[PDB]
């Protein structure tokens, strides 16, 4: 179906490891996209044609306004291209840097965003790992957008990743309670000098709040950070939840 000459390729959006993401319009529709760049030498180098694979054949059947959208794919003798949903307002890593912190009915308005995303995932029995601020985009009307390879530093890992145990359902809602306290705070919860010492913040849940976190947020945010998985309220339960409802669009 597709390939380059197809496209005409705008300035970078963003640096991948295994490449990167261009702004591209295709040609015969002057559709507006992004295009990410993959290496094929470079991905054998590190052995995941097919960690790849699997992960592009999941979220071509994935389609929710939170999660950023995946058209198609091609390749050369040399490359692979994805071919991406465009989105105009940029990361939320980029916001949260210019602005420090976010107010309570942003943090509460990402967060539901979130929890949709997630939802919509579980119910087609599709799990996702760690989320990070460097990977939440925003749609035009400032909505949130989920952008990774993953899909079933320690920052964001919970512990049971960490700990070397099951990983399950349940590691969304940790990953919902560190953006959620990232959000407001302007770091992660378990921010420490070194790795050896994030590890151990994070396996044991040590944190604290700094004076201005409200306890609705306090609330949430302890609730979803419980270190075992089953303690961790459902995605239900978190959309619900008073804080979320009385800040939350
Ligand atoms: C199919 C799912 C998927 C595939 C590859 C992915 N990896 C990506 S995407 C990506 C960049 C990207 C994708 C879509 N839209 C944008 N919009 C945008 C970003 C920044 C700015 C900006 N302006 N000024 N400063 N920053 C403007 C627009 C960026 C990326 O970097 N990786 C690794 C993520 C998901």
């Amino acid at each position: 179906q597709w390939a380059l000459e197809d496209f005409e390729i705008g300035r970078p959006l963003g640096k991948g490891k295994f490449g990167n993401v261009y702004l591209a319009r295709e040609k015969q529709s002057k559709f507006i996209l992004a295009l990410k760049v993959l290496f094929k030498a470079q991905l054998e180098k590190a052995g995941v044609e097919h960690q790849l694979r699997r992960e592009v054949e999941i979220q071509s059947h994935l389609r929710h306004p939170n999660i950023l959208r995946l058209y198609g794919y091609f390749h050369d003798a040399t490359r692979v291209y994805l071919i991406l949903e465009y989105a105009p307002l940029g990361t939320v890593y980029r916001e949260l840097q210019k602005l420090s912190k976010f107010d309570e009915q942003r943090t509460a308005t990402y967060i539901t965003e979130l929890a949709n995303a997630l939802s919509y995932c579980h119910s087609k029995r599709v799990i996702h790992r760690d989320i990070k601020p460097e990977n939440l985009l925003l749609g035009s009307a400032g909505e949130l957008k989920i952008a990774d390879f993953g899909w079933s530093t320690l920052d964001y890992l919970p512990p049971e990743m960490i700990e070397g145990r099951m990983h399950d359902e349940k590691v969304d809602l940790w990953s919902l309670g560190v953006l959620c306290y990232e959000f407001l705070v302007g770091k992660p919860p378990f921010e420490a000098n070194t790795y050896q010492e994030t590890y151990k913040r994070i396996s044991r849940v040590e944190f604290t709040f700094p004076d201005f976190v409200t306890e609705g947020a306090r609330d949430l945010i302890s609730r979803l950070l419980k270190h075992n998985p089953s303690q961790r309220p459902m995605l239900r339960e978190v959309l619900e939840h008073p804080w979320i409802t009385a800040n939350s669009s």
